[PDB]
């Protein structure tokens, strides 16, 4: 395996490097406004050495932005795919890309068979070219790479049964900033080129000065360069045509043949375009011609890459005619006209990059090697888009429950085969495609109108509906004795109970568990661990006494704490927020303990009076004038007393302090050690007066945020012997501390109501030596060593938090994990923060026609993890990339996979049994089973499974952290006949394996294996 760690790879473009060096300066070019005059010889191109030029028809379709999926679909995308069928039908030399499966599948599900196969036609003979062939062209800042393999395999998946094609080059031209986890999952997809556009115009200006617009993009660790992808990075500030013939957009503009009139378009530098005619043809020629050939001075070979498109375009048979008419003429007399030396057509994506791989293997073009990211995208002056890192934060937050879900549903329901008749295929496939979709460009990035975002979200609550009848239906044939399994498939046979989703705040979603002695005397509980290693988790759940004990299925007692339910109101009478507590529900709380992707049952039976194994939590509230607090049945009264600073350790584990407001001040690892400062803030960022306004998009601070004037919070102290906690009232937040014996968990129910312009940040405030250093995560995958510039301003320094961030000195490190993407940055030596919502009142000028002014309560989760760092093996200072300890990946975990937790509905469940997979391997902490999906239906002799096996790269800081069992997911069902190796999709096998046995996969390394089974 190569050592990701200790050898800095040596590239000709390293970002960070190339960041420190730029000077960033917003100078006008002239007509390339972010650029400068483009020269070039004319000499260069002669009858020996020709300038190819291959124009490509394209037209941007996106699965919601300022319509929903649907309501573009019937406008616009239907016709759009019609009129191309019928074009480039009756037109063999026309040619046309297309990216977005998910219109695709809608549209050609709904052609009749003729058609269907008159387009299957245009693919197989290369007229109609599919790009990329993900269900999206998905947001690279927020989205987890999980998701975004998940749509692009829904896509491909697709695309390979109805259309045979594979597609082998990537097409990216509208994401706010690029990722490199997007050539990581391509490249180990049978990727060999990829396309992107939105990078911060004086990058575009330094690499296009270098002629490194085009070069093989590695991952930051990688010293040998096997993830490299070649990458093609365009020029301009636009895809559009005016931004995509050449330099100057008012030459561009005129050849834009949609712009006459009659379509309602023009242009708007003035100069509207001309039809081509004999007499004008070679005036616009030498016009085009010249545009073209500033372009190829920005790049190595003799080919040159045309895009002709837009968004929605090729919509009207007129306007296909318009365009392919003008541009033939313009053709014909080019290519015949020597003295131009170049020799133009339409073509596709693929086609261009196999001419420029032409010219590489004939010595005429050598390529630059890349590794960094594309964040933060500014498109002009100080216009960063940094907004949407944070914009509609609860969609964002719901992305993540459902990747969850949709990762627990395939899995539990991949243990078996399924008769038809309990619709678990048909489920599945609508929850991947309704999250596949919320990965689009303006899904996640919280950048649609209103209306579009509510169908976002309620797509997404029937796919979570999905994944809930999937898991229930298969945890009760898992744990039923197969004699007496009775299955009704559309009966609920059991209830998920979901702690953190929707959230204690946000709805009242969760069930009680209803014991009486004149009722039911008792409960099974079932937990699933999607997670391939033994764990243990504190659960919970609701229950309508507070004298309840916990067993296991072999009658053994379980230690279990109850605490109060606690819900917390924006008091109009009084004007404060303060806790209110129930006093006929209560939390039930004990550690499970559950198999590698397995199950384990416990049952909670009612008692007349305090249980032996069940404690109960004390509670404290701090506050000037305090009136009583009720709790029932519950046996510990309420205590009261003035705001003071307090104490709490749970466990083994660190000390907390916190001050007077009910905010953490210090960490104290152990009994010995210094209690470490470490301060919670809330603060806001405003509005500029005048200006640039902040939107959905951009994020433009009337300078550094103001603290929030807290007043005299509420504070509510739990200390229980399994969990304490400390909660607080603050305005526009209830801010949460938990404590259960390891790094805390913080929970954050943020309300910004009907603060218009602002955006409210949570900033960690410590002394560590950090400099302008910090680390935040790319797509959940792999963190990368940001630096903090002054020559920028404080919206360039943000970036997208998508899982979590750190900063660190030589003996001490910070690292938040959150539960939910989000924007942040380290501003200062010693600081983290991450914007918890943002309620803009004004329009950004980027399209969407609206502030944001839609929010509602969302509950954000985070894991703090404050850790001796002296020890740990570190890249050297010159390395690109930072990688977690054990305990903040296991943190990390927490959040995005918790335990499953499942209520039976009934009130006996007949043939119940305690546990499934046991037997299962107990893989090393580092790997990750992110996806096991059964690929064939019931009907299939051989039966096919699928694993996604990731191992990330955690530190050695001394612990011998040990005994584990080697994880072969071949052998992980009976009967096993075959195991292949496979692209991560699982459409092209690569190697058979001996002995039928999975590998595991290196450090940073992800594979794909199929098991096949007789
Ligand atoms: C699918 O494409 C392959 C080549 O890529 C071809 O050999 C095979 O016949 C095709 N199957 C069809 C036409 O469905
Ligand atoms: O995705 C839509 C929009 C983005 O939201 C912001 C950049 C311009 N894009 C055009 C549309 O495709
Ligand atoms: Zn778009």
């Amino acid at each position: 395996c190569q050592d990701v760690v200790q050898d800095v790879p040596n590239v000709d473009v390293q970002m960070l490097e190339l960041y420190d060096r730029m000077s960033f300066k917003d100078i006008d070019g002239g007509v390339w406004k972010q650029g400068w005059n483009i020269k070039y010889d004319p000499l260069k191109y002669n009858a020996h050495h020709k300038l190819k030029v291959f124009v490509v028809p394209h037209s941007h379709n996106d699965p919601g932005w300022i319509q929903t999926f649907e309501e573009y679909y019937q406008h616009d995308t239907k016709h759009i795919l019609s009129n191309a069928l019928r074009h480039l039908h009756d037109n063999p030399e026309m040619k046309f890309i297309w990216a977005e499966i998910s219109y695709f599948a809608r549209f050609y599900h709904d052609l009749g068979e003729n058609k269907k196969l008159q387009m299957k036609s245009i693919v197989k003979n290369g007229q109609l070219e599919f790009v990329t062939g993900g269900w999206v062209m998905p947001d690279e800042a927020n989205s987890h790479w999980r998701n975004v393999l998940l749509q692009l395999t829904e896509g491909q998946t697709w695309l390979k049964q109805f259309m045979n094609v594979t597609p082998t080059a990537s097409w990216a031209i509208d994401p706010f900033g690029h990722s490199p986890t997007m050539p990581y999952i391509l490249q180990k997809s049978g990727f060999k080129n990829m396309l992107i556009q939105r990078t911060h115009y004086s990058v575009k200006k330094e690499l296009a000065q270098q002629r490194q617009l085009e070069f093989l993009w590695r991952q930051i660790w990688d010293n040998k360069g096997d993830t490299a992808l070649f990458t093609h990075m365009m020029p301009f500030y636009s895809y559009d045509i005016p931004h995509t013939c050449g330099p100057d957009p008012k030459v561009c503009c005129q050849f834009d043949f949609k712009r006459m009139g009659s379509f309602g378009l023009s242009c708007p530098w003035k100069v509207p375009p001309r039809t081509i005619s004999d007499q004008n043809v070679a005036a616009r020629s030498d016009l085009l011609v010249d545009q073209w050939k500033k372009k190829a001075e920005l790049y190595r070979t003799n080919v040159l890459l045309i895009p002709l498109g837009d968004d929605f375009r090729f919509k009207q048979n007129t306007e296909w005619d318009v365009q392919r008419v003008n541009y033939e003429r313009l053709f014909e007399h080019i290519n015949s006209q020597a003295h131009f030396n170049v020799q133009a057509q339409f073509g596709t994506l693929q086609e261009y990059f196999d001419a420029v791989h032409q010219a590489e293997r004939a010595g005429q073009a050598e390529f630059p090697t890349l590794s960094g990211d594309f964040f933060t995208y500014a498109d002009r002056s100080d216009n960063y888009w940094s907004g949407y890192y944070t914009s509609r934060p609860y969609h964002k937050r719901m992305d993540r429950v459902l990747m969850h879900y949709v990762r627990a549903a395939e899995m539990l329901s991949a243990w078996h085969s399924w008769d038809g008749m309990a619709r678990i295929e048909e489920r599945l496939e609508q929850a991947r495609r309704e999250l596949s979709l919320f990965q689009h460009h303006d899904g996640i990035t919280g950048t649609a109108k209103t209306h579009v975002v509510v169908d976002y979200e309620q797509r997404m609550q029937e796919a979570l509906k999905a994944c809930q009848m999937v898991m229930q239906q298969s945890v009760y044939r898992l744990l039923t004795k197969p004699s007496i399994y009775s299955p009704d498939f559309s009966f609920s046979y059991f209830t998920l109970d979901d702690s953190r989703w929707p959230g204690s705040g946000v709805e009242d979603s969760r069930t009680t568990i209803i014991l009486g002695e004149d009722i039911l005397p008792s409960k099974h509980v079932v937990m699933h661990n999607t997670l391939p290693h033994w764990r243990e988790q504190l659960v919970d759940f609701y229950v309508s006494s507070p004298f309840v004990s916990v067993t296991d299925l072999a009658n053994n007692p379980v230690e279990a704490q109850v605490s109060p339910v606690w819900s917390w109101h924006h008091d109009t009478l009084t004007k404060t927020i303060h806790p209110q507590g129930s006093t006929t529900k209560y939390r039930i709380i004990f550690k499970a303990r559950v198999p590698p992707m397995g199950l384990a049952t416990y049952v909670l039976t009612i008692s007349d009076s305090k249980p032996e194994h069940t404690s109960y939590a004390s509670n404290l509230l701090l506050r000037k004038n305090p009136t009583s607090l009720p709790l029932g049945q519950y046996p510990e009264d309420v205590k009261f007393g003035d705001p003071r600073e307090i104490s709490l350790r749970v466990g083994n584990g660190p000390t907390l302090a916190f001050s007077e407001q009910g905010l953490l001040k210090s960490i104290q690892l152990t009994q010995d050690s210094p209690h470490v400062p470490v301060h919670f803030k809330f603060l806001k960022y405003g509005v500029r007066s005048h200006g640039d306004r902040s939107g959905a998009y951009l994020f433009l601070p009337n300078g550094p945020a103001s603290p929030v004037e807290l007043g005299q919070p509420v504070v509510l102290v739990t200390k229980g012997k399994l969990e304490s906690s400390v909660s607080v009232g603050l305005p526009s937040v209830v801010h949460q501390t938990i404590m259960r014996g390891g790094a805390p968990e913080i929970r954050n129910l943020v309300d910004i109501g009907s603060l218009d312009n602002t955006e409210i940040v949570m900033r960690l405030e410590t002394h560590i030596d950090s400099g302008d250093i910090f680390y935040t995560d790319l797509n959940g995958l792999q963190f990368i060593k940001r630096r903090r510039l002054d020559k920028l301003p404080l919206q360039a320094n943000y970036y997208p938090i998508p899982s979590g961030m750190f900063i660190e000195d030589a003996n001490t490190r910070l690292t938040l994990l959150t539960g939910q993407p989000l924007g942040g940055s380290s501003l200062a030596s010693g600081e983290l923060e991450i914007m918890q919502d943002r309620r803009l009142a004004s329009d950004d000028e980027r399209g969407l026609g609206q502030g944001v002014l839609d929010n509602k309560p969302v509950l954000h989760i985070y894991r703090l993890v404050l850790e001796k760092v002296n020890n740990c093996v570190r890249p050297s200072k010159l390395h690109p990339a930072g990688y977690l300890t054990s305990a903040a990946h296991k943190a990390s975990q927490s959040l995005l996979d918790p335990l499953d937790k499942f209520i039976f509905a009934e009130n006996e469940w007949i043939g119940a049994q305690g546990q499934f997979g046991g037997d299962h391997p107990s893989a090393r902490e580092d790997l990750d089973v992110s996806v096991m999906r059964r690929l064939t239906k019931s009907s299939a002799k051989t039966q096919r499974v699928g694993y996604v096996l990731h191992r990330t790269n955690l530190m050695q800081c001394g612990t011998p952290e040990e005994h584990t069992q080697k994880l072969d997911v071949c052998h992980l069902l009976p009967n096993v006949a075959r195991c292949e190796r496979t692209t991560l999709t699982f459409l092209q096998n690569l190697e058979h394996l001996d002995g039928m046995v999975a590998p595991e996969v290196c450090p940073m390394e992800t594979a794909a294996y199929v098991s096949s089974h007789s």
